[PDB]
């Protein structure tokens, strides 16, 4: 595995927290690609949109301003902190509809298969708009285009939510198409509002997947760690952020192109030469925090680098903490016994997705 994804664990690969801030690989004498590996580089480039470039309808990730600019400023509206936190009774929900789940299937559970890969698409498509009725099938759909064949028929998820959104278009409502509508209407394109959708569910999903399940992990294997959601909601969100720092499920954001020479210290990086931000590094540096390779879910929050930094800072960050507070919250609720069924597992982890996590997770209610 390359050194940017390798994690030994719930860490990163000391390689990575040993090399120099901005390490140079050359493959020629002249193919130069830069990897980031501090708080302060890694904002550096990420924080400039004027010198470096993210191109290679929907992704905003792809755009630069000002086309990513008008994009973004569309549905950017509908994730503020009001908007966020009126989600969070169904988000209350969707998790409990699992952990009843989690009962049902007694103490040997696969976490992963039952909530943590259940409750992102749920949240998500709610937020979309979503029918509760017409939701599965958009889910399997979407896992369907993934093609897991050249048979992929997304047409069948274009049209569905070509569908949600004439409807939503005739009928503003409850939901991002709506909102987009309501301000935009004609303006805003069917292509537009259709790969919005298509980001929103690729993002939201592996990442706070990933990050329910090695939470729970981490949590469990540091069982002092527990306790702050076990109380105020404040002592629970110095907890998720804590977490979210110190697992840093996104091993690095989109590839950065610098458009002109940036001298970034001591070095240069040259035009066209690609920066590759390792977050999992940066969120590890002893700059942003004291004792940066130790859990502790008692840390103030920092400005960890795991949302991003700039104009293509996470969209759903707010989202991702109340969508994982929550749940770890009502996780040791229900469940406030919950072990490692198999203390003595390998932990199987996902090294196949964009985004760390755990394959499979065997609990003990
Ligand atoms: C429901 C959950 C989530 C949604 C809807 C979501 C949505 C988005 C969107 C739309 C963007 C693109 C912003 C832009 O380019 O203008 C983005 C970027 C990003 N998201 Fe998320 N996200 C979610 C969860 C997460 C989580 C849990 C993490 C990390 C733990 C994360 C890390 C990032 C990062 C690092 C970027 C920046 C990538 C880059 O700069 O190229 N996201 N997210």
């Amino acid at each position: 595995r390359p050194v940017h994804i390798r994690r030994e664990g719930l860490d990163p690969a000391a390689e990575l927290l040993a090399a120099g801030a901005l390490t140079e690989v050359t493959v020629g004498s002249a193919v130069t690609t830069w990897m980031a590996t501090t708080h302060a580089v890694v904002r550096q480039v990420m924080g400039d949109h004027t010198r470096f470039s993210t191109r290679r309808v929907g992704n905003l990730m792809d755009y630069d301003p000002p086309e990513h600019t008008r994009l973004r400023q569309k549905l950017t509206p509908g994730f503020t902190l009001r908007k966020m936190q009126r989600l969070q009774p169904y988000i209350e929900q969707i998790v409990s509809e699992r952990l009843d789940a989690m009962e049902q299937a007694g103490s040997p559970a696969d976490l992963i298969e039952l909530v943590a890969n259940e409750v992102p698409g749920a949240v998500l498509c709610e937020l979309i708009g979503v029918p509760r009725d017409d939701r599965s099938m958009f889910m399997q759909l979407c896992h369907a285009h993934l093609d897991p064949r050249r048979a992929a028929a997304g047409e069948a998820f274009s049209r569905y939510l070509l569908a949600m959104i004439a409807r939503e278009r005739k009928e503003p409502g409850e939901g991002l198409i709506g909102a987009v509508v309501a301000e935009y209407g004609d303006e805003a394109t069917d292509e537009e509002l259709r790969g919005f959708c298509v980001q929103v569910m690729l993002a939201g999903d592996d990442n706070i997947s990933g990050m329910i399940g090695l939470g729970v992990l981490a949590l469990l294997k540091h069982p002092d760690q527990i306790e702050a959601f076990r109380g105020d909601e404040q002592s629970a969100q110095r907890a998720v952020d804590e977490l979210i720092r110190y697992l840093t499920v996104p091993y690095a954001p989109t590839p950065r192109i610098a458009k002109e020479d940036v001298t970034i210290g001591d070095q240069v990086v040259k035009k066209g030469e690609s920066v590759i931000c390792s977050l999992p590094a940066a969120n590890r540096d002893p700059a942003l925090v004291p004792d940066p390779e130790r859990l502790d879910v008692t840390r103030e929050s920092v400005s960890h680098v795991a949302f991003g930094h700039g104009v293509h800072h996470c969209l759903g960050a707010a989202l991702a903490r109340l969508e994982l507070r929550t749940f770890y919250t009502m996780l040791w609720r229900r469940f406030p016994t919950l072990a490692l069924a198999d203390p003595g597992q390998e932990n199987n982890f996902r090294l196949t997705t964009p985004a760390y996590g755990l394959t499979s997770l065997m609990v003990e209610w």
